[PDB]
């Protein structure tokens, strides 16, 4: 029983656990705690740079944009490294997939810009592609912090997994522009050891990690079986009975994502 399964987990990390995989042809969807709010944390960088690529033409890539020094405020692992030359808006979406690139993500915000920062954009995207539920209300590094239980800065498992589903899957965005979203989520860099170590090497993995205060960890992907049937899973977790420094546990993920992959296989 997965729900056993996905309980065991949360004794095991002192821990609350959301996973969803939607529904297929053939598989029922998988839903634990699906319908609960976790922050976004990074994951929110994913449709960020769909609603980036979906504004603009695609030469909009190509724009560099300059900043100085007290805009790096957050973990930034490229934008600290360019900050004398600037980055194009290529370079920014690059890094803020494969990097979990904070400075990259809010330039990227600031470029679709509105009230809020650009979170209200943000928002505006996932609300045109169904999601009621989600919300953007801070940049980094304040939408990491808000309290376990706070609905600022929230997703759950279910509805970024639509999200993503339409993203990667369907038709919110034309084909080059999906190819290009789907192309930077398969080269991240951030995450081996979540859903990636949960599921077999012939599998695909493509995803989008989010890690934040009171032990915050996330992973949204699409995979691929070895005969090319897709699916998406979404695994959050925080562990709020560590208080505010509680360490995130990517184990957690990895042994979710194993539990899932044995059932989708
Ligand atoms: C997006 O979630 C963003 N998170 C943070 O900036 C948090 O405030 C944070 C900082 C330090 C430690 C924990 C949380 C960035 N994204 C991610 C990620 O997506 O995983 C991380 C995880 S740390 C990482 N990246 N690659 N390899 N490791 C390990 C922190 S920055």
């Amino acid at each position: 029983d997965l729900a056993d399964r996905f309980a065991e987990l949360e004794r095991r990390y002192d821990a609350r656990l959301g996973v969803y995989v939607p529904a297929t042809g053939t598989t029922a969807a998988i839903e634990y705690r699906a319908d609960e709010r976790f922050a976004f944390c990074s994951t929110f960088k994913a449709p960020l740079v769909a609603a980036v690529l979906h504004q603009n033409p695609l030469t909009h890539l190509d724009k560099l944009i300059t900043y100085t020094s007290d805009d790096i405020r957050s973990i930034s692992p490229v934008a600290q490294q360019h900050v004398q030359t600037g980055m194009t808006i290529g370079q920014l979406c690059d890094a803020a997939i494969r990097y979990s690139d904070g400075t990259a993500a809010n330039l990227l915000l600031a470029d679709l810009g509105g009230p809020g920062g650009g979170t209200a954009a943000f928002t505006g995207y996932l609300r045109s592609l169904g999601d009621t539920v989600s919300r953007l209300d801070a940049e980094a590094p304040e939408l990491n912090r808000d309290p376990p239980g706070d609905e600022r800065d929230t997703t759950t498992p279910h509805a970024i997994a639509l999200v993503l589903q339409q993203l990667v899957l369907g038709n919110a965005l034309p084909p080059d522009k999906r190819a290009l979203l789907t192309d930077w989520m398969a080269r991240n860099t951030t995450g081996a050891k979540r859903i990636r170590a949960g599921f077999p090497a012939d599998w695909k993995v493509i995803d989008k990690t989010g890690t934040g205060d009171y032990g915050r960890a996330n992973d949204i992907a699409v995979v691929w079986s070895p005969t090319g049937v897709p699916y998406v899973v979404a695994v959050m977790s925080d562990r709020a009975g560590g208080g505010y420094d509680a360490e995130p546990r990517e184990a957690l993920l990895a042994e979710a994502a194993t539990c899932v992959a044995g059932v989708l296989a």
